[PDB]
């Protein structure tokens, strides 16, 4: 699909068999959603943002759709205010940016 | 043009009459620039992400050249560690999500 930015570019991911909103995100370098049970183990992971820095959550190889689009991959789990698809996730489902 | 996201996009601005570096990012509301000087009045805004708030100078109606295009609208100015550009000069030069 091609997808305007006169509204936030929220899509519905399914993640731990949950669907959720996300935000289609060019400007994150990960992704990362909120507070949620994942399987296996976490190893740390710092991220920055407009606010400064917090601590996060990182699960590898999770599979994750992304407005029906399959990824598997990192997953930052973290007090983010809102679940945003990074550019890690986003080259796997062959998103780019055009004008 | 088309452009991929395996690494940050980036574009040079003019704002100001000044060069910069700014970030194509589909998950910000608003342009959001580093400390600089602009003409005209402004008004205080608080804006949030990763980390938290910072607390930003709003202009309305500055113009940036971005790609080429000479974009017009509101811009923030504050403590951001990267110059953002947000949605709202994203839309100005037809700037979509393509998967
Ligand atoms: C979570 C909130 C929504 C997404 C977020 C993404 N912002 C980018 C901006 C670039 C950095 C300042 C970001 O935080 N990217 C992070 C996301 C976390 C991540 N790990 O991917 C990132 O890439 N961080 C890198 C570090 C980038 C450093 N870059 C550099 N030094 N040049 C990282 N690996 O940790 N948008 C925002 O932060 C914007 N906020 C908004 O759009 C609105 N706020 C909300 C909560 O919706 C508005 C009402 O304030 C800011 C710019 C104001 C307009």
């Amino acid at each position: 699909p091609q997808i305007t930015l006169w509204k936030r570019p929220l899509v519905t991911i399914k993640i731990g068999g949950q669907l959720k909103e996300a935000l289609l995100d060019t400007g994150a370098d990960d992704t990362v959603i909120e507070e949620m049970s994942l399987p296996g183990r976490w190893k740390p992971k710092m991220i920055g943002g407009i606010g400064g820095f917090i601590k996060v959550r990182q699960y590898d190889q999770i599979i994750i759709e992304i407005a029906g689009h399959k990824a598997i991959g990192t997953v930052l789990v973290g007090p983010t205010p809102v679940n945003i698809i990074g550019r890690d996730l986003l080259t796997q489902i062959g998103a780019t940016l055009n004008f």
